[PDB]
């Protein structure tokens, strides 16, 4: 009845932080530091030091992954694990042990593993010493750290990502409060952007001098959410115009086309704001764009005109120009607070067609978070989570008419594994196929587990 | 806005004697010797004993020019300094650990070395027991000592060049008493030119055969200032014509074309003073050309007919068919009493591209030296050298349009990045991107500096 390509990938995404715990981790990222001094900013003052027990019971976490239909893993490296020393780049033995040791057991499960490097975890050191993602220098540390997980575990991971969401970094860590250093300050946040998209086209270029086999491929994972207008007015038009240049093309036109937002690059150079930027970085940007794209999508995004005039005096910020909007009649999930709207699943598929060379991409995140979760329970411990299935059902059966259409999709990861720890939110959102029992770290299939390895095999519902 | 090749090369120029004082070395040159024994003749008494204390501080010196953006620098070795006994060009083995010192900071630094084996330094044992230049015997122990460089150094440095404009060490040493020991002879001025150019010939077959690599290359750095006239009438004219063949082609022919300028040698043979070449040192001159030619220019040379016939009795010497002339309106340096002429480096370009082959070559010195730097030093002891920005961008402007119009120039050599010693001018007029306080050697980085390392990462401006 719904049917995909020969050959697509059935997978799932979490990331270190959210799973392994800190346990006999060297450093802090800026996260763990956040909790270690402001325990009370975390639900329940649940914070990172164990999450889901990822480092003590990968094995058996996999081997149900696996059960769960969970044909490809997606996860992340942390820096603060695998890196003695930044500044050279030196290992930490024990946590190269460990990396290997998961990758290993992603393959004794038969799961293709799926490798990010970074997933909002900057070292605190590195913010310390540096401003963290304002300095090129730490710039070049981080390419340092992704040539040495090329060279460790590049002989059997094919599928690399350089960053998940670095925009979400950006928002973070330097626009709203969301991420320590929770720093607020709009043309910092403009070079950190510039700074990161610089990153990822070093890395990217690395990558491929090391690389041996043809079928090594490196890509990014962003947001594409589309800026929906509130109306025709021409005031919410051009909001939702600067709003989709500034949220979507920022990462999504350097890593695939090779260069900035012409538009964009034009209002950031007129309101004074601009990146320091050289000719010789924007060469590699325009010479390493990405081989693929990862898409995490969840809600829509809708906008209006701005309050006040974006001339009154105020700091500058992206939202100047654009202020969220909410429509009358929207699905919701509520104890989550976003908008469900699967047809901008096609949406995104036919424009990375239309206007980004059809690109080989994927699905890199769709899922759904809900609360207390128990409640849903059956006489055996089984979350009976039918709405996961329905909110799959709805934005794959959007996806598949995207594909149908031409465009290059390849894949969809849910998120998530295995219910994991959501930051400041920590577990009261579930989001996994495979609930975790926190206190017990004991896991169990959800009903949606089972739907799922029943859609892997016959490629379809 | 104005732009220059890929790969262009954005430098300083310096030398030893001028940067390393005396420090631990074996041999005077003829300025050390000249400020030994008459010091009176030396701007505020300073010598070269000391000069920018490179010597003891290279290392920290280096680092400076690295962030004042040097890419490469242009330094010389010292025959005096290197060289035990010079009849066999024997090894001075602390002379030979300072400059492996030096080279290997540089690369360590990544700083491009281009080592110049002759700066004005002849050593003073060598005039009194040969008369230095006026012996081809001498000449024959240069060529020991430029061997000597070569096998000891050529392992990792790649340009070179014979020696910095021998026409100032004819000059000086032979015409107008600029340098030690103040001989006032036309004829053995003119033997001494013969010789030198014979010296370089020599020196480019040494380095040809002793060559590992294809990438080594060796020029000789002439002054190419063009000989303007003062007006159209023909005893204008006919000055002119010989003030270029005399202070340009008897050395620029020899050095790219392999043979002398046959106008020339034939006003020296009906003046019966020329030089005393054989049929096999002519050979050696047309068989060695140099790979590359570096360039002097500073200001313009502007020419008149001789108050008197050159017929008049009297010592023979070049002048007798010129005299300078001073333009009304000319715009003046007119603390240094130098014309701004920025219009010359257009001129120079045109000229090796259209009558020298474009043979490649560079820019290996231009700059603006000032008296009482002081004066424009900031609350935080830096300079505000905004007149060397600007004289930079005059002549960078003039040399973009010949580099334009097709001229073959890979690089531009600023005189100097370091503050440093100019013969019996010593500090007086200051040249570098880098302040040095000559009392207690401590040296700081100009606001020049700042805008020369920009300038090398737009490779414009």
């Amino acid at each position: 009845m719904v049917e995909f390509p020969e050959g697509f990938v059935w997978g799932a995404a979490t990331s270190g932080p959210q799973t392994e715990g800190n346990f006999h981790k060297q450093h802090q990222n800026v996260f763990d530091y956040w909790f270690a001094t402001e325990p009370e900013q975390f639900d329940a003052g649940v914070g990172p030091d164990t999450a889901s027990n990822f480092y003590n019971d990968y094995d058996h976490d996999l081997a149900l992954m696996a059960q769960a239909g969970v044909q490809g893993l997606r996860t992340s490296i942390q820096w603060t694990r695998l890196i003695d020393d930044f500044e050279t780049a030196s290992l930490n033995a024990d946590g190269v042990a460990f990396y290997n040791h998961v990758i290993d057991s992603m393959l004794a499960h038969h799961i293709t593993p799926y490798i990010n490097l970074h997933h909002f975890d900057l070292p605190v050191a590195l913010y310390d010493k540096y401003h963290g993602w304002e300095s090129k220098h730490v710039v070049e540390l981080f390419v340092k750290f992704a040539e040495q997980c090329f060279k460790l575990f590049g002989d059997r991971v094919d599928h690399w990502y350089t960053f998940n969401e670095p925009k979400v970094v950006v928002d973070g860590q330097y626009l709203y409060g969301w991420h320590y250093p929770q720093v607020i300050n709009g043309p910092k946040a403009v070079q950190v952007a510039y700074n990161m998209n610089l990153a990822s086209a070093k890395t990217v270029a690395r990558f491929h001098e090391l690389s041996v086999r043809p079928e090594q491929q490196i890509g990014i994972i962003l947001n594409l959410t589309p800026a929906y207008a509130a109306s025709d007015d021409p005031a919410d038009l051009a909001a939702a115009e600067f709003a989709e240049l500034w949220s979507n093309n920022l990462f999504l036109d350097p890593a695939v086309l090779g260069h900035f937002p012409e538009k964009l690059v034009e209002r950031l150079t007129m309101d004074g704001v601009l990146w320091d930027a050289t000719p010789t970085e924007l060469a590699i940007i325009a010479a390493n764009p990405v081989d693929s794209l990862g898409v995490n999508y969840y809600h829509p995004f809708r906008v209006q005109r701005p309050d006040i005039s974006p001339k009154s005096l105020q700091p500058w910020m992206p939202d100047i120009y654009f202020k969220e909007y909410d429509m009358p009649g929207r699905m919701m999930n509520v104890d989550r607070g976003w908008e469900i709207y699967p047809q901008a699943m096609t949406d995104i598929a036919r424009n990375i067609q239309k206007n980004y060379g059809n690109i080989p991409w994927m699905i890199s995140e769709n899922g759904m978070g809900v609360a207390g979760e128990e409640r849903f329970l059956d006489k055996q411990g089984v979350v009976q989570d039918d709405y996961r299935i329905d909110f799959m059902k709805e934005h794959l059966t959007a996806l598949a008419k995207g594909i149908a259409a031409g465009s290059n999709c390849q894949g969809y990861f849910v998120w998530s594994g295995i219910d994991c720890w959501s930051w400041n939110h920590a577990y009261h959102n579930r989001y996994g196929l495979i609930r975790n029992d926190i206190h017990t770290q004991t896991k169990t299939l959800k009903k949606s587990a089972k739907w799922f390895a029943e859609l892997g095999e016959r490629n379809g519902f």
